């Protein structure tokens, strides 16, 4: 089998994409942000706390005929940005883009954090990293990727997100009019439960590649590029105007700048981010300085290959017995 959804930017910067997904029997159709960086599927639902919930779509799950509550399983997970979210457990039938699991576990939302009720376009997360960090108790379940993958042409997903403008997410095949040049595949380290990489190096505009071994994690669900801040203050000490800002909390710049390309390595292969991905608009309404899509890791703990890396590429999820990463120009 395969399947295949748009994804959409939530806003005219591409602060999150969110794809349609259909819950249920009769199917409720969620948008929900598919993040390779996380394994839980939650969803707001008829059960969230109703001061919490503001334009969302809900998960109702009495009104599905497929679904059933797991038994004494509950879920609560807390992510980098500190939000967070927590409920009970449903096993119902998902389907994306015309692939269908059935049992799939869907965790519905008792409690959310502010950020979550304060964005109204997004329903919810599907979770795409390793099975290993999904938060369900006292039974840890299967993300939707683990789930379809034995019943897949391909043990694969792909993500061919763009750049203001929708993209696509496919299970089961690569499509090889999406992309120029080879894939070159990469080494995956699970061990953090991440689709964990090391880029062989970068570089700024047009200068010369840097080779230097880069760890960090490709994650649809992280919107910037957050990288060492050796690597960081050498991009935006090649835009006239930019600094770091402890008020705003990271690198802004004069927001008609001519930015640079940015340019990582996957192997000997080479993938330029055009600088126009790097510019995330006004610091506030009506402000000259603008927010850098390029940001410190320092305080992060790790570094993360966010939507402004994965956007230039096109790029391969292998969950082959030995999972790797795989990217081509586009
Ligand atoms: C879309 C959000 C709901 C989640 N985000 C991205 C997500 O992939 C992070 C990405 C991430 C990963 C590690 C550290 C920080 C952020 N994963 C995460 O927080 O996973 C949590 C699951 O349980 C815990 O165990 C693993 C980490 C925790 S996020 O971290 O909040 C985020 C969103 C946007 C930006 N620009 C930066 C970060
Ligand atoms: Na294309």
């Amino acid at each position: 089998s395969t399947g295949s959804a748009t994804t959409t930017p939530i806003d005219s910067l591409d602060d999150a994409y969110i794809t349609p997904v259909q819950i249920g029997t009769p199917a409720q159709t969620l948008n929900l942000d598919f993040d390779t960086g996380s394994s839980d599927l939650w969803v707001f639902s008829s059960e969230t706390t109703a001061s919490e919930v503001d334009g969302q779509t809900i998960y109702t799950p009495s009104k599905s005929t497929t679904a059933k509550l797991l038994s004494g399983a509950t879920w609560s997970i807390s992510y980098g940005d500190g939000s967070s979210s927590s409920g009970d457990v449903y096993t119902d039938t998902v389907s994306v883009g015309g692939l269908t699991v059935t049992g799939q576990a869907v965790e519905s939302a008792k409690k959310v954090s502010s950020s979550f009720t304060e964005d109204s376009t997004i329903d919810g997360l599907l979770g795409l990293a390793f099975s290993t960090l999904n938060t369900v108790s006292p039974t840890q379940q299967k993300t939707f990727f683990d789930n379809a993958k034995a019943s897949l042409d391909s043990p694969v997903f792909t993500a061919d997100l763009g750049y203001h403008a929708p993209g696509t997410y496919n299970f089961g095949f690569i499509d090889t009019t999406a992309y120029t040049g080879s894939i070159t595949y990469t080494a995956v380290s699970t061990k953090q439960g991440f689709w964990e990489w090391t880029s062989t190096g970068y570089a700024v505009g047009s200068g010369t590649f840097k080779s230097t071994s880069i760890d960090g994690i490709a994650d649809t669900g992280t919107t910037l590029l957050y990288l060492p801040a050796t690597v960081v203050s050498a991009y935006w000490a090649q835009v006239s105007g930019a600094k770091s800002s402890s008020s705003v909390g990271g690198y802004v710049f004069p927001c008609s700048a001519t930015l640079p390309s940015f340019t990582f390595g996957v192997g000997s292969a080479r993938i330029v981010i055009p600088g126009d991905y790097i510019d995330f608009g006004p610091i506030s309404t009506g402000s000259s300085s603008c927010f850098g899509g390029i940001q410190s890791s320092a305080g992060i703990g790790i570094n993360i290959f966010g939507d402004v890396a994965l956007k230039a590429a096109f790029v391969v999820f292998n969950g082959a017995t030995t999972p790797t990463l795989g990217f081509a120009s586009k």
